[PDB]
């Protein structure tokens, strides 16, 4: 493909369906990308990645870790060229992750429960219907997550699975936080230390949860684990954060503030993650 | 060779050369149980069994034996012609064996000329860094610990002097009387941990805490072979292992934010990107 098939073809991956992670329409594309190209070696590749920084049209950290997951484990290896049939294989297991999460989580949601949300997860959604639809009672509460409003999306969704929930204003956590018996976010990138990036505000979240002993959990797919590490916002790279006005998309939220992760690898403890994160890195 | 077999050559190779890092014995003993091991149906069978002797080299509870050897036996694998794991086993320690001087070099800029250098224990990293330093015809001085139990940087103190080399050995207790004098510490380590914290001879911790406390940098000098999968946020999470032999540890764990650098054989690093060099090294397969 070129550019523009590119991106016209991951932008409608999204659009047709939301229900997707960008990351995996990332792959999708990516699939297309190698499959619908033909004519090489090395420039596959090459051609390859010079196209993966290319729908960084999605600032989301996960498209840059999910294409070097994708990309390394399929670069094992025209009959080289049945990479394709490791993409397939690939883009068919994460495809499952989802799911395997929103089993390890059945059992934290307790009968009763008050959930603080924070923004949209695709995620978070699916352990709470597999929670509710699992014969549980609890009612939610979500920031309406300025600026593009996507909490009262999320309300809106949890509604229709007639959960009770109340959105409260960015602002509220901090009043509403004492009223909440555990908070589940999802993430946009786990980072090599057992550090969270996620949608603005994520970090305050974390911080007023602390202080009140609630406990803090984080849902989130081992695709989105990627290779930075670090220590405080500066260190987050521009490319994933966008009389003055500042407009950062996300924050980073410090392992300490993390009590556990739920991902298709299995409950970890933020100080579990650097080990896991290169054991899965380093896969044949 | 056997374990009593094992051990018997795994000493003696430290006799015969003390200025040979504990890692690299134990690799060499590996190399020399491989070539020495036969009878096989073991093609991946006895990938067990020097395995089952990786431990037995717990004679030495060091972490460096420990991680050096995951790194050789991860190295050297890719029909018994597969005793070509021998010669890629040859082949890394020839690798790891300029790591020293490399790290030595890599390293000179920061020892300022008419400096005060702080150091703890016995480490011949440290060492080679200083005789390159003197070489290289810098005048500094140095202050270290005696170290107990074993008073390890008494002998340090000696080759320094035989070095014509300033240096002072103070009581472990003094180090907090005199961390003013100096200008920096430098120290080596018995392991690098994912976090860029570090395991080293009992004492360490302390010192850098003292240090961050007056803001003296504190620097570490490592071979990349010491880099282990281990990532503990406190002293409990260091096994035991790599303690013993209160009950008296012969280490202690250092955060990395109290860690200024890390000069590997890979280069000068900062404690947090020390976990992607994990995933970088590995990746070298």
């Amino acid at each position: 493909m070129d550019d523009k098939e590119l991106i016209e073809y991951f932008k409608s991956q999204m659009k047709e369906d939301p229900d997707m992670a960008s990351a995996v329409a990332a792959i999708r594309t990516l699939l297309e990308f190698l499959k619908r190209d033909k004519g090489e070696q090395g420039l596959r590749a090459n051609l390859t990645s010079a196209i993966e920084t290319l729908c960084g049209v999605d600032s989301s950290v996960a498209v840059s870790s999910g294409g070097e997951l994708f990309l390394r484990f399929i670069s094992l290896a025209k009959c080289k060229k049945i990479m394709i049939e490791r993409g397939e294989l690939f883009l068919r297991r994460i495809s499952l992750s989802r799911n395997k999460i929103a089993d390890l989580c059945h059992t934290f949601i307790k009968d009763g429960a008050t959930i603080l949300t924070h923004a949209y997860s695709r995620v978070v959604l699916r352990v709470l219907e597999a929670a509710v639809a699992a014969k549980k009672r609890f009612s939610v509460y979500v920031t309406e997550s300025q600026p593009d409003l996507s909490g009262k999306k999320m309300a809106k969704a949890l509604c229709h699975l007639n959960v009770p929930v109340t959105v409260v204003l960015d602002a509220a956590v901090g009043y509403i936080m004492e009223k909440a018996d555990l908070v589940i976010v999802g993430a946009e990138g786990v980072v090599e230390n057992g550090g969270i990036i996620n949608k603005i505000g994520t970090n305050q979240m974390a911080v007023c949860a602390k202080a009140q002993n609630k406990p803090f959990y984080v849902v989130a797919e081992s695709f989105k684990f990627v290779r930075l590490f670090p220590l405080n916002q500066q260190d987050v790279p521009d490319k994933f954060k966008y009389l003055k006005e500042e407009h950062p998309w996300v924050d980073y939220t410090a392992p300490s503030l993390i009590t556990l992760l739920f991902t298709d690898l299995g409950v970890l403890t933020p100080s579990a993650v650097s080990d896991e994160l290169i054991k899965l890195y380093l896969a044949a």
